[PDB]
């Protein structure tokens, strides 16, 4: 066992093992308070994330688990991974604080395309590793459900990594009316027409592409049903074939209510790209999640012919996700949660 220090960062005592030093605080969502820090073990730059209420509640716990199996599991050069996970708790019985260590990511990809200029080169490598990443998240059975630019971390050398994953969070309020965090999100997710499944996180992946080619969001809705309107317009109306997959009769009729469009031209729309980046677009724009391209497909279309190694884009072990089905107490959601944090095995 480490030796532990306490101090108070902004009104939070933070205890943690002697290798963590020099700590400050980087921000605070409603899921825990971050710091940076320098780790003498490594010489890596890592922050650090203390969990908020983790055991509150059986929602609360049961998150908690689903984070660190999650976090457990992801190895690979194009995912967030886990460095380290500790507890200042001596036994199960005063078990009650969850930190998580992962190298600390400077840049988003809002800080790059926002403000710099992006040749179709940099567009294909940064498009290349999502998918790379997502070819391997996408083997363990698991779905993101939150791909959007503010969840991409990237560096100097236009390298890249996936974080943030859905751990099913998000309010209704958090997706009200004029907000980036809904203009990622595949219309059959944001408007509950279906069972949705892995397909979800390759649309936003299109919406992404396209913001990177023209610089502008793909589809600024000012509600749901703006946004509706505006990715009808670009890939046109539901043909029967789809109508009848959409569950809600309701969902059904709303759709029936409106003007039938056909899918617009997207070298009219994508001015300029190139006809293989179109190309790519049209086959991850899909309304039909049924008929979407998908990840280890779109690794060997020919817009990634320079970086494509079939060799070098590997898969995830098995992952047991069976816990999702499982009714437990409070103490046995926070009992396995201990379990993995004391099992935790370094990288080397
Ligand atoms: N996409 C993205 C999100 C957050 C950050 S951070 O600068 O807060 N750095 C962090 C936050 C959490 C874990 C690691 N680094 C950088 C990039
Ligand atoms: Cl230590
Ligand atoms: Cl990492
Ligand atoms: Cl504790
Ligand atoms: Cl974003
Ligand atoms: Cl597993
Ligand atoms: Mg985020």
């Amino acid at each position: 066992r480490p030796t532990f220090y306490r101090q108070e960062l902004n009104k939070t005592i933070w205890e943690v093992p002697e290798r963590y030093q020099n700590l400050s605080p980087v921000g605070s969502g409603a899921y825990g308070s971050v710091c940076a820090a320098f780790d003498t073990k490594t010489g890596h730059r890592v922050a650090v994330k203390k969990l908020s209420r983790p055991f509150q509640s059986i929602i609360h716990a049961k998150r908690t688990y689903r984070e660190l199996r999650l976090l457990k599991h992801m190895k690979h050069e194009n995912v967030i991974g886990l460095l380290d996970v500790f507890t200042p708790a001596r036994s199960l019985e005063e078990f009650n604080d969850v930190y998580l260590v992962t190298h600390l990511m400077g840049a988003d990809l809002n800080n790059i395309v926002k403000c710099q200029k992006l040749t179709d080169d940099h567009v294909q490598f940064l498009i290349y590793q999502i998918l790379r990443g997502l070819k391997y998240i996408h083997s363990a059975d698991i779905i993101h459900r939150d791909l959007k630019p503010s969840n991409l971390a990237v560096n100097e050398d236009c390298e890249l990594k996936i974080l943030d994953f859905g751990l099913a969070r998000h309010t209704d309020d958090e997706m009200t009316g004029y907000v980036a965090t809904r203009w990622y999100r595949a219309p059959e997710i944001m408007l509950n027409w279906m069972h949705y499944n892995q397909t979800v996180d390759i649309w936003s992946v299109g919406c992404i592409m396209a913001e990177l080619l023209t610089g502008r969001t793909l589809f600024p809705g000012t509600d749901h049903i703006d946004q509706l309107k505006l990715i009808l317009r670009l890939v046109g109306t539901p043909g029967a074939e789809l109508l009848k997959k959409i569950s809600s009769e309701s969902a059904r009729n709303y759709i029936q209510s409106l003007a039938q469009m056909p899918k617009m031209n997207f070298a009219n729309v994508f001015i300029g790209a190139n006809p293989l980046a179109v190309d790519l677009l049209e086959k991850m724009l899909v309304l039909d999640s049924d008929k979407r391209i998908t990840a280890a497909q779109a690794l060997a279309h020919a817009y990634f012919a320079q970086y494509h190694d079939p060799d070098d884009e590997p898969v995830a072990d098995p992952y047991d996700q069976s816990f999702e089905s499982r009714d437990l107490l409070i103490d046995e959601w926070k009992s396995l949660t201990y379990d993995e944090v004391i099992s935790f095995v370094p990288p080397p």
